[PDB]
């Protein structure tokens, strides 16, 4: 099945968003399942090293039936997030919806409809509650590994098109190259090369075609697995930011993560990021 | 028989308010039972780190006879809390009474009647030996899995309802979800989950629905058993309060517990309470 | 037969009064029995490390032939205390006579008459020599285990009662309770329990109803036997006064005892002290 | 192999400086390994006045693959210590590197090197990255059972030495004497004796030859094993400081130690301490 | 071989100056022997109630080889002694030395030569390392039971005789008398008697003829053995000083002693001294 | 064989001058013998309770050979009291002599000669040293139980008779009456009546024939012997002086005596004479 627009070239942005523990100095995740399968979890993060500790509790369930689902998330700041997944009649056509109920912050309900069919993937977006009807449509076609994609943020209230973005990639067994153009001023390219099951390497460049300011922005990210129960991966950028991350498996079920961010060829400077994470799983 | 309302969600209440030793730096318990069947005890606690040495001695008996159950006890606070259980005529009609006899300070007697029926629980309490008597009652109903109930309180002196609460839970084979609301002002949703025979985990969130205050007060506790004669448990609140506890059974009949009270992101201020306890049993 | 009034609650009054070697820093007891049958003894006490040394020698004998019993005393103060015990009148009525001859202080003589019958016990004491006739008596009954008595002191010169106390206890197979009320209030409630041959525990509370809204002094003492040739025991109190004692039988005939009494909690007051005791036998 | 200098009289120091937990009133450490050999460890202490906490976590590994060593630690003060050990350049010469990283305190790095070979061993240290290199070196030789060593520190800023010591030991099967001479006219003469598997005694006396005013101190400590899962220590200093320690092994995998240190014969100065320690091992 | 002059009437001197514990309130001895021949010791006495805890450690060896013997004692109060005993060339000619090295105080070593012949004893002591050397020499003869001898002290600096004493004693099977004269100013007569293996008794009288009032002070001592593992002994002088002592072996290698010192004349003055001693042996 | 003068009417003198422990508040006698036969003893008596303690040491020997004997005594008052006994040639004719060497008090040497032959016992005592030679002669005849006696003191320096005493008694199986007259001014009549082996009674009166002052004084002395290991005996005189004494045998070899004295014509509280006495024996 062809990937969805959000999942095109997921392998490259997956190597610089996940398993990075340099942003939150502390992290505390607990996951647990029950007999019938209702998953529950609690996450505790800390953005500022000398500030409060944010915590959210999530209750998500799925079923191998026609596709009913329900997710209820409740954080410290009380933005209750509810999900609803179902297809029922039409197979492959899921109807998802997300809300954010808050006594202080205005609620925002988003309706997503995804139709899955070979060589064709499209997604709808409907905004409710607040008076701002926007349809963030997107289309994706797959032709012998060539994956195309177009995103358009058409505004009903204004009557015009806000965002117009294009993307084109080519998937293969152990290599995939893609590119994207956002509103014809941001150009992004990637070079993902999978070495083997024990090593991954990727590159991501933002050419940013714009005559007033062109500069250069490149990132090289690696991922090395010494063995099954370990992981170490680091990225490097031209600005000197070199971030390292080390994920270790303690007693089977609990994982520990250490992340750090050094700045090369800039002496030491009075700034540095380092943090740890402790994830449990029943 | 459905559980009494006052004893609803005892599973979650026993994770964060029971078998914790951090409020008293030292404690001494002795539990002796005579051949007659009177169980004598002693509790030598210590509330203040450099103050008085609190100690109490109590006796009680519980026989499978017609139901004469007597309990008494003295303490260092110069008060007595006697207890008297009996059924006699009606089976299941528990008529308990609690006194707070104290020299000088006016005593108060609380007379409780608990009457059980299949799928019905009713408990009432009269506050006698007081110039301003009060009555408090509660009701509990069962729905073959949905255990609900409520409580009301009537002031005899005033002539109206003083405190109205309503609770509704959902028991299952290995998890339980409940929620209680009092005065439309305090709200508490609990959660208890038995992973397996050797691990328990639960959460409790008090939201306090009101416009002036913000955020929420949530808590998360676990309980682990390395084997029969051990118990290690830990709880964490959103404020960073992390309390540990570890009870160990050295000799058969002798238990030793320890406990700390850390503070995430505050290792520079003396707030950390820490204590131990020795309990003996013949 | 009902116990004497002074022997009421002897199992508890004796548990926390004897074998505590903390008051005297030194002790030297020699007991020898001569061939004729008189029992000589020599006690050597010394209160406080620097100061006087008290030496007491006495010789006592009992004859089961006719019931004559004589005791001869001699202290370092050069005073003699005799004790003549005899009945020779009827089975169930014996009299005792005690003198306190001292060259400097006026000698005093006391005549005690004890007359004991099934279910009734009474005795009286007189005060001769010095012009102060005081008659102290008591009367105890026993109704199948419940043992209650009362004592009173009448002054002939004054013409009224100077002290009026009443005690009531409930003995059993292995535990005993009881409450005594002296002249004003000082209502004292005790508790003694003999769990097995290798451990005894006990408590003793004094309500002191004379002063309303005040503290209450309670004590709790144990007694443990590691084997048949040793003893160790301890007592606590609400003021933190903790007393330990250890009696070891070094060789048959010679026993040693080490006792300390440190004030726990606050370890700043110099009130710890320490004492030992040696007892011989021939 | 000849003993290295720090191992000279290592038994004496490991007798009166180890397992004496009377200083810190609390200690909690967890030791655990992973699927591969990493051996995480977490220690947490507490000073006397229940002030801050001193917690750190470290992971050391000794890979037998071409003799690799790595020890990275992390304390709550953002203090990271890195230890690198390797010997793959010459058989019999191993190189160590110790680093310290922390924002506030200046960064430090010492390069250690040890040259070992039969009948000859020497060390060398370079405390660099401080704008003041201090060469700390020493060497020791053994002939037939008598070992002797010497230290020296030469500074390039002053052009001379600032500290030198001369050691002389006579090891044997079960006892070892020893004598050190420090440039401050300090002479420590010590002896260690291992009478049997259940008892070890030792003594150590320091003589200050700089000030000949009877300034001689002498301590001695013992180590007894009542069984194979217990340990009792006792150290007596000349000033009357007596230190006790009792390491009891609970269920195999957890140890608990209780230490106390008072001043004998002077129970008036607040110099006595009591503390405990819990060691968990997975 | 006849006893040396210092060893005449050692039996009486081992009654009133041995195995008494009325001097030091507390003492602690441990004696350890390695499987080489070296014997260590750790003594911890206490001179007065307000003095430092005295401590010394000595090690000595006595080999059945050619005769080399070394004794070295490191003390706390800078009163070290070292002894060197050997015979080597002549069998029986013992050449000992004693040192009193003290930092600050001029040491005074003494060189002792002892020659034993049948019916001839000659001992000479040279006081070297002193500005005013002395020489103390004594001779001892024996006539089939009557043991006599004399001692003279010649001053090298002066050239005269300072100390001139004689002694004459009669040893027998179970008793021994003897009178010694010192400078025709001090005359003493002793008496030692051995009733049987379970009892000893002796007396000592000093007259001091160079006194106008004489005031002869005699002493009478006993020694009783209740069994193999006990030793009770008491002595009494004219002024009523009655000192008791009791040595008991609790475990094999562990001995305990208790000593007291009465006055038996005046009992309102703190003249009484008291003490205990606990010695160990491996 | 007829009794010597000093032994006539000794039975009555034995009931008032022996086993009366009322004069010395404290006594301490130790007697010991040796396998060959020289008896040694040490006595310690205290005349006044607030004074010093006098002590003497005696060494006396006797043999079944021709009759040589030697006694040597030495006390605090420094008197070398010696006794020399010998007969050699003539059997029965002993020649005793007593001296008292004292540096301060003049020596006194007395020579006693006693010739023993049936029906004739005479004694002569000389006087030496001091220049006041006397001769104390006495003669004694026995005729069928009638015992006469005449004592004369002739002064050599004066040439007259100073003391002229005449005694006459009649000994029998279990009764004896005596009468003596000294200087025709001192009349004494003795009446001893032996009841049996378990009781002795005696009386002694002194008429004192003198017209100016005649008065009367009589003494009745009893002695009760309960068994072999006990004795109790008292005397009563007409002067209001009654004294009691008790002798006990505690362990086989050691005796204990207690003496007391009352008063009838005076009574009062602060007049009492009591004292104890210990006497060992090897």
């Amino acid at each position: 099945s062809p990937p969805v627009y959000s999942d095109i070239s997921r392998n490259i942005n997956d190597l610089l968003n996940k398993d990075f523990y340099h942003a939150t100095p502390a992290a505390f995740d607990v996951q647990t399942t029950t007999a019938n399968g209702i998953k529950f979890s609690l996450k505790a993060k800390q953005p500022v090293k000398d500030g409060p500790l944010s915590t959210n509790v999530e209750a998500k369930l799925n079923d191998k039936q026609t596709g009913l689902g329900l997710t209820q998330g409740w954080s410290n700041t009380n933005n209750l997030q509810t999900k609803l997944e179902f297809a029922n009649l039409t197979p492959g056509l899921k109807n998802e919806l997300i809300t954010s109920l808050t006594p202080g912050v205005a609620k925002s309900a988003v309706l997503n409809t995804t139709f899955t069919q070979p060589f064709f993937t499209a997604r709808g977006a409907f905004d409710l509650c607040l008076k701002s009807p926007t349809f963030v449509g997107d289309l994706t076609m797959a032709h012998e590994g060539i994956v195309g994609g177009a995103e358009f943020g058409y505004d009903i209230s204004a009557g015009s098109i806000s965002r117009y973005a294009m993307a084109l990639s080519y998937f293969a067994k152990d290599y995939s190259l893609g590119a994207t153009l956002n509103n014809e001023q941001i150009t992004t390219v990637d070079f993902f090369q999978n070495v083997n099951a024990f090593l991954q390497v990727g590159a991501k460049a933002t050419m940013n075609c714009k005559l007033p300011n062109s500069n250069v922005n490149i990132e090289f990210a690696t991922r090395y697995l010494p063995d099954a129960s370990s992981q170490v991966k680091a990225k490097v950028s031209d600005s000197g930011i070199v971030t390292l991350a080390y994920k270790q498996l303690l007693r089977p079920g609990v994982t520990l993560g250490v992340g750090s961010s050094f700045d090369a060829l800039k002496l030491s400077e009075p700034v540095h990021k380092l943090g740890w994470s402790l994830s449990f799983d029943a």
